């Protein structure tokens, strides 16, 4: 299918204020260690004062901390969800379906992805590096994709129905009792893995 409208939803969802983009990366590498991340780390990893990544992050109100006020929380996360993404020895999890696809490239790590078939409840799970999946089960899955024309964030649309299914039929019959629901769509796990690579392609551009 036609993605750019996809693409174009997700980037202009991260490109909020300057510095969200920029400092993604680098908290996204920190979560995957699987500890909670301090702004003081953050601020060392990017050279900014502490006080700027506190600025940036008060942007992102979606960001999730603990009890100690750390960060544990944006797109990968430290509380349980239904997309687990487990990198070298630790359990982390993801906001969306698609998030998991997406990540492995930005941090430069190989994930084991795992989930349940959102209509069925069937495990799934695959491998998912920065350039390929692999180990896909079953074999035929499937993610659904939204397009809320418009929603400045697609945070919260994504959460409520980007999930994955075990297969595209099952996802198409499930998406078949959400009539009405805007931009819904179903595409393959391999194709929904080439769009988090055209969106990563085009948010590395935006970094320096
Ligand atoms: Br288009």
């Amino acid at each position: 299918m036609k993605l750019a409208p996809y693409i174009l939803e997700l980037l202009t969802s991260v490109n909020r204020t300057n510095g969200t983009a920029d400092l993604l990366v680098p908290l996204l590498r920190e979560l995957a260690k699987g500890r909670p991340v301090s702004r003081t780390t953050l601020a060392g990893i990017l050279d900014w004062p502490a006080e700027r990544v506190a600025a940036v992050l008060e942007q992102a109100t979606s960001t999730e901390y603990d009890k100690d006020g750390n960060i544990i929380g944006y797109g990968l996360t430290l509380r349980e969800t239904s997309y687990v993404f487990e990198i070298d020895d630790r359990r982390l999890y993801a906001w969306c379906a698609l998030d998991t696809l997406i990540f492995p490239a930005l941090i430069g790590r190989t994930a084991r992805v795992s989930s349940h078939c959102a209509a069925t409840g069937a495990p799934v799970s695959l491998t998912v590096s920065p350039s390929e999946i692999q180990a896909v089960e079953p074999a035929g899955m499937a993610v659904s994709l939204v397009l809320p024309q418009e929603a400045a964030d697609v945070r919260q649309s994504f959460c409520c129905h980007v999930h994955f299914f075990a297969s595209v039929p099952t996802a198409e019959d499930w998406a078949s009792k959400h009539q009405g629901l805007e931009g819904l769509a179903i595409v393959s796990v391999h194709e929904a893995f080439g769009l988090g690579q055209e969106f990563n392609r085009h948010l590395l551009q935006t970094m320096s």
